[PDB]
C-alpha cells in the first residue's frame, strides 16, 4: 500500500454454540464455509481465522491472556518476546430470547473491561416478549444493539462495518 495499515485484536464468544462459528463464516469473505470441532481450545485462543481485508499475506494471532500471548509469540514464528495489544470489539452472540446457566458465565467477566461489548438482539416469534428482553438485556450498557441471524444475513455487515471502524492503528 502507501504506508497505511491497521488491525487489532478480536475475539468471538457467546457460549458454545449459539451462532459462533456459522457467523464467522458469514465473517470470513471466504466462501468454502468449514468448521471444525474445539477439539481443545487452542491456547492462541485463535479458532476464528483471521480475519484481514487489507492485504491477503497477513498472519494474526488474538491471545487475551498471558500464557495466550506467549504462545502467541511462538505459534506465528515469532520470538518469545513482547508485543501484542488486548482486546477491542469483544461482541457477544445469544440464541433469541433464551436464558442459560452459561450465559452469565461468559459475560460476566467482561462487562469490567474496557472495551465495548456490542450485544446482539432477538426478533423470535411473540412480539410482547421481544422488546422485554432488548433493553435490559442482562444488565451492563451494550455499545449498540443489532439484530441478526446466522443463515439469512440480516445484520451480518452491520456488524462488518463497526469492525473495520474499530481495528486501527498498528502496522504489521
Amino acid at each position: 500500500g502507501s504506508l497505511l495499515r491497521e488491525g487489532m485484536k478480536v475475539v468471538i464468544a457467546g457460549r458454545p454454540n449459539a451462532g459462533k462459528s456459522s457467523l464467522l463464516n458469514a465473517l470470513a469473505g471466504r466462501e468454502a464455509a468449514i468448521v471444525t470441532d474445539i477439539a481443545g481450545t487452542t491456547r492462541d485462543v485463535l479458532r476464528e481465522h483471521i480475519h484481514i481485508d487489507g492485504m491477503p499475506l497477513h498472519i494474526i494471532d488474538t491471545a487475551g491472556l498471558r500464557e495466550a500471548s506467549d504462545e502467541v509469540e511462538r505459534i506465528g514464528i515469532e520470538r518469545a518476546w513482547q508485543e501484542i495489544e488486548q482486546a477491542d470489539r469483544v461482541l457477544f452472540m445469544v440464541d433469541g430470547t433464551t436464558t442459560d446457566a452459561v450465559d452469565p458465565a461468559e459475560i460476566w467477566p467482561e462487562f469490567i473491561a474496557r472495551l465495548p461489548a456490542k450485544l446482539p438482539i432477538t426478533v423470535v416469534r411473540n412480539k410482547a416478549d421481544i422488546t422485554g428482553e432488548t433493553l435490559g438485556m442482562s444488565e451492563v450498557n451494550g455499545h449498540a444493539l443489532i439484530r441478526l441471524s446466522a443463515r439469512t444475513g440480516e445484520g451480518v455487515d452491520v456488524l462488518r462495518n463497526h469492525l473495520k471502524q474499530s481495528m486501527g492503528i498498528h502496522r504489521d
